[PDB]
């Protein structure tokens, strides 16, 4: 019977007034409110409420004491067998475009192929965060859902048409066209700032500083970390409250934070002893003082990189290439 | 190892021809074996470009073999993440204050609980309601409102669970969002009589099977226009919807052990939920206790038509404004 005493809770009601909501906390009803036990049901806690004379203080106490219990919704890890059921339909026959968006994220990248270090794909995922600071919307969870879906169409193509053929060997030759001809060696541009190695390398905490400077707001900072034949990116795109810290690894996939204290979290802990370790499982070397070092750091230039041409006499650059179609 | 210098080879022997109907009619698996004279599927990415530019072949010959060369070099394979990069990532995104972009990757892999007589019954009763309003507003052009009413619901939870983390203004809104859940059920928009929020109660001998349910649904006869039903069985309450037109039309199931699931194909819809509640893999059916038909097929207890506009503008707590789309609109955080 908690609906009879969510309404008689109700109807007793102050809600919106600084006096009841600095009461309204944890561990604060026990200290105001007399005769109060923490073993109360919430009937019992609502007799309490109605049967009595309190404060505006008073009131938001045994307020969250009550709401805290009848309002309660808890959330959980959802159970193996319902994501099992999505990925066995959602990766059976034709290509699911709206499936592909809610599989993508679940999956990591394999290896042959081109570069095997996905060297053009840190570099794509870069680009795409300088476009999506500039206002597109998630150019980057797209680019991984066009290349799950290409891949899809070259391993079925009797299931797809001419055009959609043709859109899938484009978008996939053009991934191995930037891997060809890297731009990091290319003269005509320079698509780097910086290029921090030997005693300029840099450690999981200089990356975390360089990504999270409060002075970028607004600015992208795009950074591809390199590890022995392993490359990643980690990012900082948007304004204000929108600005977001991310981080790519055809392991993990895109990981994205609002908060920098979280980001540095993640980033410490994933290459850390203290959790995954991934440090010395891509085999980063140390610095004079036994800290972790990225073989190369790539402070890129978005603006540069995203005008860059893969192949020659083509006119597509790697921000077409973001843009390029797989389905009508 | 030397795959780079055999693609370079490759792409310069075609310099469009990639783009004409004739190679890429060709341009297909088990196809090359019977259409390119010197051809063996044991051959190395290296003997097929040799093959391939040392020879003179049509449209469809140099599809053929593109396919088995690009089917080979440019192959991407994909696999089920690492439980462990999910545990870091879940177990940062948990901890103190609640991370908007963090909640946005954290709210579809979670699923809601409640207790059996909770503040707004343990059937979701209100959950399978907004989750209708919302894709009627979705259909109407806005996007993602059900996606956030669950980061939302997330929020709200974790501000009430940890309020001297927050301002009292997000106590006030979280307190707001989740009290309007309870106002939902405590005043059930299905008994209202001051207007209609279903158009149609499917029950008895007109109850549908999930195999009716998928038909419903996938009605080639709805155009651009949505679908909305309230799938209720014995103390669990589940939805399912089709909404916008064209390529961008969606069949979709939300359940709060499954969460919301969409496809854009309707077989695939039709094969999740068969596969869900039939004894062939998940057999929800049972587990949801639902009764059978004469037929002994597995039927809900009652199916409900929903009319989106109508239940979008209906008022869950007497002399208050706010309707089921101002509900989705409430916010958590200022
Ligand atoms: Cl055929
Ligand atoms: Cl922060
Ligand atoms: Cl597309
Ligand atoms: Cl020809
Ligand atoms: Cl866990
Ligand atoms: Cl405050
Ligand atoms: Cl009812
Ligand atoms: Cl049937
Ligand atoms: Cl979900
Ligand atoms: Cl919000």
């Amino acid at each position: 019977g908690l609906e009879k005493d969510f309404k008689r809770y109700g109807d007793a009601l102050i809600r919106t007034t600084k006096d009841f909501l600095n009461g309204y906390k944890n561990d604060h009803a026990k200290e105001i409110v007399d005769g109060f036990r923490s073993d109360m049901s919430i009937k019992q806690l609502v007799d309490l409420f109605v049967k009595g004379n309190w404060s505006a203080e008073q009131k938001g106490a045994l307020a969250w004491e009550i709401e805290s219990r009848a309002l309660k919704v808890t959330f959980q890890n959802k159970s193996e067998k319902y994501n099992r059921l999505f990925r066995e339909i959602a990766s059976a026959g034709v290509v699911d475009a709206k499936a592909t968006e809610q599989l993508a994220p679940q999956l990591m990248l394999l290896n042959d192929g081109f570069g095997g270090r996905a060297d053009p794909l840190s570099k794509l995922v870069l680009v795409a965060k300088q476009l999506e600071n500039d206002g597109q919307v998630g150019v980057a969870r797209q680019l991984l859902e066009k290349m799950y879906s290409a891949a899809a169409v070259l391993s079925n193509p009797t299931l797809y048409s001419d055009s959609e053929k043709a859109n899938a060997s484009k978008l996939l030759s053009s991934l191995a066209a930037i891997h060809a001809k890297n731009p990091m060696h290319d003269t005509s541009m320079k698509v780097w700032q910086e290029k921090l190695e030997g005693k300029q390398a840099l450690t999981v905490n200089g990356v975390v500083e360089k990504i999270t400077d409060a002075s970028a707001n607004g600015k992208p900072v795009l950074l591809e970390l390199d590890a022995p034949g392993h490359a990643m990116a980690a990012w900082a795109k948007g304004s204000g409250d929108d600005r977001v810290y991310g981080f790519y690894d055809p392991n993990a996939g895109i990981v994205e934070f609002s908060s920098a204290e979280k980001f540095g979290d993640y980033l410490t802990r994933f290459f850390g002893k203290s959790d995954l370790n991934m440090a010395q499982s891509y085999k980063l070397g140390k610095n004079d003082a036994g800290e972790a070092i990225f073989n190369r750091v790539v402070v890129m230039d978005g603006n540069t990189l995203a005008s860059y041409k893969p192949t020659f006499g083509d006119k597509t650059t790697m921000q077409g290439i973001l843009d390029l179609p797989v389905f009508d």
